[PDB]
């Protein structure tokens, strides 16, 4: 029944954490210490949060951006009466443990997104609290206030230093996204050390330019009257995100407090020692949690738990007088799609450049899937992923409840921001650029691919096809790199069909991010196209008996694969595989693999461009050798021989070289 | 005649907009709306000679801002730079001079090459590094050799890009005084209004990043305050500079301050419209008056006095400083001093490659003067400052240092090492995580497209790195880059093909290479040598009539030599390091052969994903997915990445296809 001190708590959660990376011989105890008294205010105090249910919908989002100081986030989820328990955090960097050296979503209850990757955090973060306050525009009515919850996101000085961090705060700052709340770790230490030797910004002055409410907490070491009301202000201003600098030494009571050498390795079993004694712990005790902090916790989260309980009155009644609505906040908080969206899609019709495709699917889908939300990198006119038709509105401080976002020039940011906006729940996020510039976003790709975030990127002008802009906005070797990413889809379509049935295959993919490879130039029509052969990743859309061989291609390149073939038609008994998407493909039985691509028959492979990964499929390539040109994409296509001609050469010298059935085995045939 | 300063940006005005309507693409918006400050600044106050693009000690100029480039094809060609009339009316037409992009090499006078968002912004801070550092090694008392300003464009876009904000916040840390950037604020972008994502009050911002920040409110007529502008930015020292001019994108277009005039032609009549209300010939097209031409003639002429001059203070200073003076002339040739390579360190004791890359840089700092490096907040992991280097920290106080905090800046790193290549007489490389990598990877497909010799230095290869876990661990990585056209990936497997590793990067001038370094340490192999990374891929274990090869990299020769051992009694095993596949690819086909002849079996170890190695084994032992956070030898065993794993596979791979009956790889018959 006694409740602990403030204090108390904090220098318990301080040793916790030392403890905890003490018994992984691993990982980083100095920040988990110093941001020790936030988070005992912050946890025990104001944060509203239910640790017997973590999936409560709204609850406050919390994200350590500074992930390497996850032993901080284990140690409060372990206290707060999370399903963490002191076994787990006996696990620590331990094989097969809940517990990993960094956050990762899945692997920990009460984890919202993974980080570790600097930066990445206060993007997600970012996503976090647009979702909250598009869904708060879109659900609440007058006197039912069914979203309300805040954002709170940690974050270091690396994640500052970090360029998508700065894009998120810039954007998060045009938005006014007033429920968003950064506490910023400010100890002036980082692994080479002192931060004034790289880093040396006015930072209160320059987040206030980016519009800002910075509030400082001077001593964040023991000032908790200060904390206090740093977080009771900043939930109190309205009209701007917040920022709170709190000072705090790294490592605070180790004898090497203050530091780089706290940074990144345990403590020592000596100087931890002494750490408990300076708090008038007992030294000998290791993951010793008192049970009047735990009762203080306990009290909050009753609290909370409460709050939860007439949260859900409230929705019951609130689904009482609106049926509809309460049925369809239920429905997009599970991820569910309307039904009958997929057969809404259009289907080939006149040649058009992928890129319109994908926009005439979007002028079907923003209407029948009110739960998507996207936008482009200040590309919209050039993506076309803002349908005139479906008389979308602008997300912004003044229209929350808009579906279209302006991301500016920041597709890092973007990238990151959609894996908050995926994480929140309740939405089903994309994002356009330039396939091109994805290569400025693989920081946040990849983790989408971890976390397993359903994360839609619309990628348009995907190859030489581009033209005029030249070499530096032409792709030749990103999608390689894309397809060696495990748990990404990287979908090229060749026409109308086959891009509804890439978005199809992206709506429908739960846990996997992908790619959308779109082209700027038209692109002809094939008969043979279908959304099921999309659905298996590579497909006849153009068959013969007893084929001689096959001609393998994707997106724009499969119409001349067509013309090769009919040019060959005399010579050889030729078969078109459309393939545009490799993950799929593989995936799907032996079986099936064998009847697209018998083995033992020669294959040419046509796609603009480099051949490095296409051995697995094809005996022979016709792409890109180099980087592109700035000409005409006519042009560029018969300078660098990706031609109907040369892949009839090609395919005859082919036949030629391995006739009936001799052609060399792929690993695949017989791994 | 003097054409007034006006009639000079009214003509810049107006060529721009030809040369962009007769490429019927390109953006026509941005140059016309800098052509005001162009005037001023390249027949005013930029130092450079139209006559020697090369000239040393000429100031920097860089278009960040690159689809706007048909104001610098206008500008070379005015100031009389080897660009004609013909080649700007092949603008964005196959192989000309003048592509939709600036691009290095392929046009006189573009510094680096452009087009990708804020990739400029990060060159210019690298040019203003290696202008500083080499003043404070090379100048002497009465001999300002080294002094030149570096000029740098930038819109809109340029600022939101984090690599820009990188670039800048590194440059107001470092107190770059001789950086001037021109910011050309006109609040709109390809969406629109800039006010529809990007809202910041630039002024306090840029001062709070360490910039001394100059406005020209009327940036379209206010020639006095662009005068001023550059004159104060001059005259103020201790701080890089950010002049934001306000002006009105398409200025004299019937479309002017809308997205409209940002990327498509003006079209045939609103240009003759255009030149009508400047006062111009309606008629006339890629005219330039002359009187125009001789007010860039004039300041050229003076510029190439300037450059006579400096030739003769440098010939005094050659004379007072014989040593130095050969130094500098062969550092800004990219001369290497003789003797290097012979000094680089062989295989001892098994240590990470990390470790031996560091034994390497012991001996390069002082043998290569010109090598600069640094690492991105990762010193103490990357191990790039070897102690016994002595080395200095290159801060504003200390600008002869050879050593750059990046801080956790990866992508802005990148792009300075850029920068610093393209400036002359610096060998840069960087330092992080090759997981990291990943965040720059705008930056190195441009040090590959420009030909720049850029090396990095990325250490934490693999799940080697254990307990950080899958967030931290390259399983995919490596594969991106070996698909990248003229990028060297380099795995060493010990301190002699790392010393071999360092060797192929500082040898290759057109080339950027990636070292690939462990963290954990590497069993030595006495078959290892210089000679074979040269190569590519080379035996390390060879036997007659062979009946399988293992092929590895990096740490995993060692995997590949014990599962040889190990299947001694069974097969005929050769064992094939392959530190890098782009020199190995470049081999001959008679080399290739004999190295991996076609009809052997063969099995690659590697701790990435299989994607790619189809084209050189049947088989891969590796990683089938992200990691995972446990000590590294734990993961090796739980990812089947062990000796046992190795030889299972080798022995099923045998047995299928013996005697010369292996699947064929494309290469062969190829
Ligand atoms: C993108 C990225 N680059 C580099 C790293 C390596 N790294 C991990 S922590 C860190 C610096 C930590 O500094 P900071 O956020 O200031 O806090 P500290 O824990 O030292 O207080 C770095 C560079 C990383 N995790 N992510
Ligand atoms: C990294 C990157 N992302 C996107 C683009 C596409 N792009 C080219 S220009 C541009 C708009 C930039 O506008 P700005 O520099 O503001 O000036 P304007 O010419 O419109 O005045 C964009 C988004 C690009 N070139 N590079
Ligand atoms: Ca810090
Ligand atoms: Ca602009």
């Amino acid at each position: 029944r006694h409740m602990a001190s403030i204090e108390k708590v904090a220098n318990c959660i301080r040793c916790l954490a030392a403890d905890i990376v003490q018994g992984g011989k691993s990982g980083h105890p100095g920040t988990p210490m110093g941001m020790a008294p936030m988070s005992a205010v912050l946890w025990t105090e104001v944060m509203k949060y239910n640790s017997q249910d973590p999936d409560w919908v709204d609850r406050d989002r919390f994200v350590m951006s500074n992930g390497h100081g996850c032993a901080l986030q284990y140690a409060l989820l372990h206290m707060a009466g999370y399903n963490l328990t002191m076994d787990d955090l006996k696990g620590f960097r331990q094989d097969g443990s809940r517990t990993p050296g960094h956050p990762e979503r899945f692997v920990t209850p009460g984890v919202e997104v993974t980080t570790g990757p600097l930066g990445q955090g206060i993007a997600n973060a970012v996503g976090l609290a647009i979702a909250e306050a598009h869904l708060a525009a879109t659900f609440n009515r007058p006197g039912y206030n069914i979203v309300d919850h805040y954002t709170y996101v940690y974050c270091g000085d690396g994640c500052l230093m970090e360029g998508v961090c700065q894009e998120a705060l810039s954007l998060a700052g045009h938005l006014a996204l007033e429920k968003l709340i950064v506490i910023y770790d400010s100890n002036y230490i980082s692994i080479d050390g002192s931060t004034s030797l790289s880093f040396t910004e006015q930072c209160h002055q320059k987040y206030v330019a980016m519009g800002f409410h910075v509030i400082e907490v001077k001593n964040g070491d023991t000032d908790y009257e200060g904390l206090r009301k740093a977080l009771a202000e900043a939930k109190a201003t309205k009209g701007k995100p917040k920022m709170i600098v709190q000072t705090t030494t790294i490592g605070f009571g180790s004898s090497k407090q203050g530091t780089e050498k706290v940074h990144g390795a345990p403590l020592g079993e000596e100087d931890i020692a002494n750490i408990k004694a300076k708090f008038g712990r007992d030294p000998q005790k290791k993951y010793d949690v008192d049970d009047d902090v735990r009762a203080v916790f306990r009290m909050h989260i009753d609290k909370c738990s409460a709050e939860q309980k007439a949260w859900e009155e409230l929705l019951a009644k609130y689904t009482a007088a609106f049926p509809a609505e309460g049925a369809a906040f239920v429905a997009q908080m599970r991820g569910e799609l309307p039904s009958g969206w997929e057969a809404k899609l259009p289907t080939n019709s006149s040649a058009i450049a992928t890129r319109k495709a994908s926009e005439n699917c979007l002028a079907v889908l923003f209407p029948a899937i009110p739960a998507l939300m996207g936008g482009s990198a200040d590309l919209t006119p050039s993506n076309l992923t803002r349908p005139a038709s479906a008389n979308l509105v602008d997300f912004s401080s003044s229209s929350k409840e808009g579906r279209y976002i302006r991301f500016g020039v920041r597709e890092h940011a973007m990238c990151a921001i959609l894996n908050g906006l995926d994480a929140h729940d309740g939405i089903i996020p994309f994002g356009g650029t330039f396939l091109n510039f994805i290569g400025y976003a693989l920081g946040a790709v990849r983790l989408a691919a971890i976390s397993h975030h359903r994360v839609i990127y619309v990628a348009t002008h995907d190859s030489i096809g581009v033209g005029e802009d030249g070499p530096t906005h032409q792709p030749v070797e990103l999608v390689a790199a894309l397809r060696a990413m495990p748990n990404l889809q990287v979908i090229r379509p060749s026409d109308q069909t086959e891009t509804s049935g890439a978005w199809a295959v992206a709506l429908s993919s739960i846990h996997t991010p992908t790619v959308l490879c779109l082209s700027r130039q038209n692109t002809e029509p094939q008969s043979g196209s279908s959304i099921e052969g999309v659905r298996h990743g590579a497909y006849s859309v153009v068959d013969v008996p007893d084929l001689q061989l096959v001609i393998v291609a994707s997106g724009s390149e499969v119409s001349l694969a067509v013309d090769a073939a009919k040019a060959l038609s005399g010579e050889l008994r030729v078969r078109v595989v459309s393939m545009p998407c490799q993950e799929l493909f593989d995936a799907q039985p032996d079986t099936y693999r064998q009847a697209v691509l018998p083995a033992g028959v020669p294959v040419v492979s046509v796609e603009a461009y480099v051949s490095f990964g296409w051995e697995k499929y094809s005996h022979a390539h016709v792409g890109m050798s180099g980087f592109g040109a700035s000409a005409p994409a006519g042009v560029l296509y018969k300078k660098f021989g990706i031609t109907v001609e040369e892949v009839v050469r090609t395919g005859r010298e082919l036949a030629k070289r391995f006739p009936d059935g001799t052609a060399p085995l792929k690993n695949s045939s017989f791994s």
